[PDB]
């Protein structure tokens, strides 16, 4: 909640929401790196994947299932890339765990 | 006779093809990538054959989560203390080369944006 993603979860700032349930939220990224670029985040404040608990595994998996269902609904039928960044080397921009989903163009290698 | 399937990754699961294995349990296998794109670059794969994330079942949630937890634990065990990037590729636009779900973990250098 002490992050901008917490404000988004609490509906305190605008975000174009794609999907919500009781435990996660998917919304378009404000700084998109592909024609389609959205985030899937848990409502629980996990600061970074490195500190996720064992009992968070189903929740983390849920982010990926939601992400792939959202990608399908957004029409990403030629594919996409999912990304989780950790720490400074990973380029983690917000210390609230987030899954990026990017598509609508060819993604290149290496992935940064 | 051949659980895990006959992609290269299925053959690695059954020890038919060599790999450099970091971690193994009943659900997954972590091993170093043969064409690393960072100083440390490994894969985490399920032992259950799922071809790609787009066809994963709802009841694959815990398994997918387990790949990420195993990924982060392996990253810590390998000493990636400045961080890392996890990547799942889907289909042609994602650059998916092998149709058996896999999580990339890359670290030991600054990763750039965009992620490809
Ligand atoms: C461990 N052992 C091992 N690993 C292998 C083998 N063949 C492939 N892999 C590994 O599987 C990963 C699949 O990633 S992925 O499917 O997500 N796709 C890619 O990685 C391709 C990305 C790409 C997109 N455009 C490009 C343009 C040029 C080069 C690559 C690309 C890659 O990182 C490969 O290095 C193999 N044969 C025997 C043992 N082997």
């Amino acid at each position: 909640g002490d992050t901008i993603f917490g404000k988004i979860i609490r509906k305190e700032i605008p975000a174009k929401i794609i999907f919500e349930d009781d435990r996660c939220l998917a919304f378009h990224d404000i700084s998109p790196q592909a024609p389609t670029h959205f985030l899937v985040i848990p409502k629980k404040h996990i600061s970074q994947i490195s500190v996720a608990e064992d009992d968070d595994e189903s929740l983390l998996g849920h982010l990926m299932i939601v992400g792939k269902k959202c990608a399908a609904d957004l029409g990403l039928n030629k594919g996409y890339r999912m990304v989780v960044n950790e720490g400074s080397d990973g380029g983690q921009s917000v210390y609230h765990v987030h899954l990026h989903v990017l598509g609508g163009r060819q993604m290149h290698w290496p992935p940064g």
